[PDB]
């Protein structure tokens, strides 16, 4: 009954093309919020964030008036799209196919005239995704609203505290926070300004998927690849080792260039960490081929200069704690024993330059393992969240 | 033409807009429930679960009435979109671009004002999918259900048994049930309660697929890697098949990166399968370095150290039960028979090296036999489903 | 003239909403069928058909009914979607996320009331792929229509046999046959029977492709992974080869697992094939490794067992047909005529070895041929399509 | 003034359902045509194809008629959807998921009533791909466009040149005509035939990047192949070259299957090709598997039969142009200088196989390299487009 | 009071149909401009450009228009689609499925009859986008407007300077102008001319992600194929690491084959320098072969040919700094000595023909690093933006 003499009367010359207020001349106050419910994906390589979020307009409708002792039991109206005046509020920095997202619900009206408006919708949003710390790193995404047509002298944008009570947590991204801005801005379409409501999504990656699917995986690869300073030169296996390992670590490689963006801002650190794991792999390589020069070295070849067989044969060595008829008889025998004489001599020889092949291989090891230590510490250290990601994530 | 006389005669003055109650203060009673018909998809990487569903929502509309008497044969109509009066209820975990998946059919209204809706949809809900346990998991998916403009004041949403009657099942997933839940939550926004529906999908994993393409692959060639240990080291092979192997088990580690969703709330159970039985084949590898070592030893340099030759060659190896003229001539000859004496010392002490090899090797196999099968056993059955699992689905 | 005449008394007082019955207690007739166009994609791995298809609905409109002698010249009317009633009739078990993938067409209407609606559609329906025996499958996959709002008390669904008339054949599919059902099922929604009408689209795989891409690929990789036990042992490279093969067959099995259902239905034949050939040369590689261990074997360690020199050296063998200072120098010359005596009998013992290896390696490379014969035969004939597929696709 | 009254003019009584025909019996006439813009893609996998076209549609409205005199200045009006009548031209072989893929545009009619409409669109269509010859392949793609619901006796559509005017040119495609043929056809829902316009793209690949990245690599690999039979058997890396090089062959394989169709119509040239490299250098591998044999041939095994001392160590060989103390001390040293006689001997023997596996690995490498010209050349020219492929894209 | 009184005015008898002139004979003037925001994405393989764009079009209504004296307070008033006059502009070479991507928002009309319009958009372009110099690459992309349905007689279009205040940077392309052209063309459609604004984007790519994941990986694996002429040949792993070197180095092909659009205009530089580092890694495994065919070359074989000893041994060389009872006993004793004897011949020949390897291998060392370093170089700075990506992005 009352219901329904309500409505009609509400409608009643109301126009949904004028805003609301009683003195044409005074801008509208509108209190924009929102509620964040989750965030659904951060897609690093397009640059996009997609969450799910309820927006909350509210505002006072001069006409949509009523006195309730006079419509008993009617405290409230709803309207749908189209039917009632609404403010055009979108986020500008849209990366949605359709641009708009929102999907339009009713508007709650009491009877003092104040509109609620809370549509939900799924938000694609560009967003800056600095990768310099990947995956130790923090992004802040900007989600920045504002009415599209009404300047500040029609419409009085204000903020209200986000709300995150209803927040279900990422598996993967830790909220820091959401804080708001309102600014004024100008633009050369238009000379009067025009507000806004910026809301930054502070988020935290969590590092424990990544740091057992990239960094500890490169860790023990790396290890594997100091292995061939120890396999013995006659194994004949010692190329097919090192360049096995290296070929497998452009797996990683083409993994993280498939993730992140192809961005030239900068170098990301997973980057340098994997750029200089394979670097000091393909120098085990190169030494490993100058191992095999001295170990498979010609005796009669060149002599073993001099500065080689002091700086390690004697000093690195001491460092490495290493270490008739009788007559032509006569003739051809001593021709044999002379023939095993001259082999003994050769094969000393060759028994010194395996050893330098023993303590070249010996020095390298200790030395790479050096390398792979303070280049590994150094690249993840460097991170200004690598301390907390350990304490959180591990 | 009575059914052409009863619309002209019901839509006269109804009012889309108000909610269909004879007495304004009181809410509405809507009874909602659904009817699963399919488990099209679970997307565990993007956390997302896809359902072919039909809701069902009852109410009463007091002014939908008429006499059957007066209209011989009309038992009901049909109302579109639009035309007749409806609960806004909405999928609140909705992971669709567009938000509401429903696609909207008749309302079907009998005479004494009954009104069904049964709109179908497919529908994607954000769901919290749990891989601690995969492939042996149990989700737990939730669909909430709730009018999104009427608060428990105006809208009392009861709940009914859900309908599985016309279940299609899924090769992938078990069905274990589906019971709702009413509940009636406070938000931020409003004063009033809004009442809402969940419905929790319980589904069961079948396994025979990923124990075919995921944990039997992984232990067959777990089990090649111990073969190194029973190849003789001078076929001059045992690297090539132990880091040809670790190589290997990569694509697997790659596949399950690629399946998982990127979360650090729990290292799921088939990573640390996988992540075992890696570093047993890494550490295989480092032994046969240690083998290699042994086996070419240079008999010139170290003496066996004496606890190398009872540690191995005595305790192990029995635990394993492996167990003028004249005179030139004569100088001549006498040198050539003692480097063949000296030839047969040093065979002898590196015949001694090679068995030392020997016996690490045979007891790195045993060793290495029992940390896979104990490992592989140890991580399977901690999965509190798996003894389920296997009797179901092998 | 008079079309413009005809269109204007047409539309006086017509009402979408009515169900055009003459008598409203009788239930409509609607014929319904469909002309498959085209069978656009089987997904296998999401258990979706799509298909080119044009709905065929039939019906009379009691109202648009005109006297073609005060029309001259119009035997035919049209109307657009919302304009004129149209039966409800939706695919049961769609996948399309908007449900109804219908293009709304016009509805057709002679001079006696009777009405033609044709409309086309790209429809996506959910199917049970039976990948049994995959790739020699036959697919059974069903079309269910019915009118959602409309129980046969109102509306009296007919089917009529669909037309293939302008099927254009997929390359992928032989389209066997379209049959169609009518059917009448109880819902718990409503005591009210609803019809139904489904076709079953019986499709036979085509196999020309997958023959070449994936069984014959395996046959000749198994064939080569034969070749292990013809290759010399001195070689150094019998493991190489055949942990290589084993190697480059899992590209096979990643293959299937990406295009097959991740079902726990049952194995498929494909899958059943590729494990039986890669079990076989994963046991080859089992055998090398025994193989090299005769090879290699230390003369000094080990005597040749009783039952080895019987079984394999006799037996086997036949079968495989294969079959004072004068003192002094005295005294060193003996020692060294000794040694080489001794050096003999111990290559002798080694050539015994060597050729246990060659025998157990002549006997393995028959033994194993014959299991890849049999397996491969077996288990592809035991596919009740396998005849035809050859037959017609070879 | 003048445009405002001619608008109002112009609706007063028009019914968008009527067909604007002057006589109700007499058929209208609608032109038909399209401007070809842009090859957007060709989907080879899908078998669908992808153009932006504007397709152009005239004819004349009987009602759409006025004085330009009484209307100074008007000469034509402009009329969006819904608000004229238009004609329901679709294209019946659309493969997209909405089917009628137009965008809709206005209708400018001009004083004497003579309409035109040139609505613009993406469309995609369904298209035999044949891949018989690819990547030299001439593809026909037909898109067929007819009145939906009016045939030939209300409608009489005819057929007007293309336009190609302003085509772009595709990198990847030639385009070579675009001639229509107007058909009149009868389909079983109806008595009456219904007339189309056909536009069959004919077009030819470019295959400059299909000779860089899918033919030369194939040769240049397979060319790497026939270097095992110049590799000398000693350096003990023969298989792992032919194996490396067939494991390699499969990429390419693997990227064959991924783009063509998974059809049985035909095999393609492409894979013709790439099987007869492959089976030429698995074939080289089971050849050196026989040269291995004989390089390692046991000197106390059997003899050289006769047939393989003649036919390769004369006939091929010269084709290929290859070519009492005392007495004590007397039995000691002649046992040590027979035992040098018969290792010569057997020295000798062995020199005797290994110069067979160097014979029959030349006489290998001339046939096989025969073979990989002969099919390699046979195959490509095979292609009936292969001589202007070359002309024009190499 | 004032607003609701100037809506009501306005829209009395106003005709959303009838281009807002006062005078009917004249052309009404628009005009057009954009800001640019966000260049979104650059999809080189399907061609097409996405941008994030706001479009201005301001035009002036002759209806819109008041007396802000007696509606004091109304400065503008709002209009949405559909209800105001519009121009009909849009993007002729969309790539988007739908054609349109704008989103419409409200037409802003201020008292003297301007009207303002900005609707946002995500716009899909095509565009020819030319790999000849990738990654140094500048693309020209175009974005054509026009009116569709309004000729230069009718809608006088006039450009103005686009906007890039608001540009947000994309870290892959720097932006380096987006200049505006207007032009009038004319359509076989029509006689009357059609004037467009087409705005080019100039964009430079930054090269330091594809420098890091493209080019120098390529440098540092090419380096080590240069390590065979290094390996000592008696290593039995040369075959090894450059046939491995060569395989992985297919990885960066088959890479750069998925980013490439598959056009035949020209070969990409990346090609280029792609191709010929695989080509010299292919050349080396050849000579390769070679420098082992010398190494194992049999002493009884052939002689070193006369040009082989001077231009390898001498000039070649020097170049590179290499450099009764007792007469028994006799017969058997100088049967002894001369068979060692032939074997110092044999094995000083054997060391002659590897000295000839090794001279082989240091002559291509350096030979092959000299074509790397030009081939490297030469096709590097053959592009015109090379010197200008290394100052910026390096
Ligand atoms: C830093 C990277 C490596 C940098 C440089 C290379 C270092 C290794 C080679 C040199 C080792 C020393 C040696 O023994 O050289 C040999 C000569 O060597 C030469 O004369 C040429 C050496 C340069 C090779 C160029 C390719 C390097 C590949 C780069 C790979 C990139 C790796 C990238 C990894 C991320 C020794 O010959 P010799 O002793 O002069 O001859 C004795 C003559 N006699 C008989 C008359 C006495
Ligand atoms: N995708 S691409 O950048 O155009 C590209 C990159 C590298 C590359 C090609 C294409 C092919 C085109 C010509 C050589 C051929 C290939 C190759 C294969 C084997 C050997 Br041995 C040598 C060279 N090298
Ligand atoms: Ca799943
Ligand atoms: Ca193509």
């Amino acid at each position: 009954e009352f219901q329904r003499k309500l409505y009609k009367e509400l409608v009643k010359n109301y126009n949904p093309l004028e805003r609301p207020v009683a003195n044409d001349s005074q801008p509208l106050t509108v209190y924009f919020s929102l509620s964040l419910l989750q965030i659904m994906d951060v897609d690093e390589k397009n640059q996009v964030l997609t969450t799910n979020i309820w927006l909350q307009m509210s505002w006072t409708d001069h006409y949509l008036q009523w006195n309730v002792s006079e419509y008993p039991g009617v405290k409230t109206v709803r309207f749908p799209d189209g039917q009632i005046w609404k403010p055009d509020i979108l986020l500008y920095n849209s990366a949605d196919e359709r641009f708009d997202a929102t999907f339009h619900t009713n508007v709650l009206v009491n009877s003092s005239g104040h509109c609620q408006y809370l549509p939900p919708g799924i938000f694609k949003s560009s967003c800056y995704i600095d990768v310099r710390w990947f995956p130790f790193d923090v992004q802040h995404c900007k989600l920045k609203f504002g009415s599209w047509s009404y300047g500040g002298w029609s419409l009085d944008l204000q903020m209200q505290e986000a709300d995150i009570s209803g927040y279900i947590p990422n598996g993967e991204w830790d909220l820091v926070g959401i804080p708001g801005k309102r600014s004024e801005r100008f633009y050369e379409c238009c000379k009067e300004p025009y507000p806004d409501v910026t809301f930054t999504v502070t988020m935290r990656r969590r590092t424990l998927y990544y740091g057992l699917n990239l960094l500890i995986p490169c860790v023990l690869i790396s290890a594997l690849a100091l292995l061939v300073f120890l396999l013995p030169a006659d194994s004949g296996e010692k190329i097919s080792l090192g360049i096995t390992v290296l070929l497998s670590l452009t797996v990683f490689m083409l993994l993280v260039a498939e993730i992140m963006p192809a961005t030239s801002d900068s170098v990301p650190l997973i980057a340098q960490y994997f750029a200089s794991t394979m670097i000091i792999v393909g120098l085990s390589v190169v030494v490993t081929v100058i191992v095999l020069q001295y170990h498979h070295h010609d005796p009669d070849g060149g002599k073993m200069p001099k500065w080689t067989r002091v700086i390690l044969l004697n000093w690195c060595a001491w460092f490495l704690r290493m270490k008739p008829d009788l007559a032509k008889i006569l003739e051809e025998v001593r021709y044999i024993a002379n023939r095993f004489r001259c082999q003994d001599e050769s094969e000393a020889v060759c028994s010194e330059w395996k050893f330098a092949a023993c303590v070249v291989d010996r020095l390298c090891l200790m030395a790479f393992s050096v390398f792979t230590i303070i280049c590994t510490i150094g690249i993840l250290m460097s991170a200004p969240n690598f301390v907390e990601a350990v304490s959180k994530d591990f």
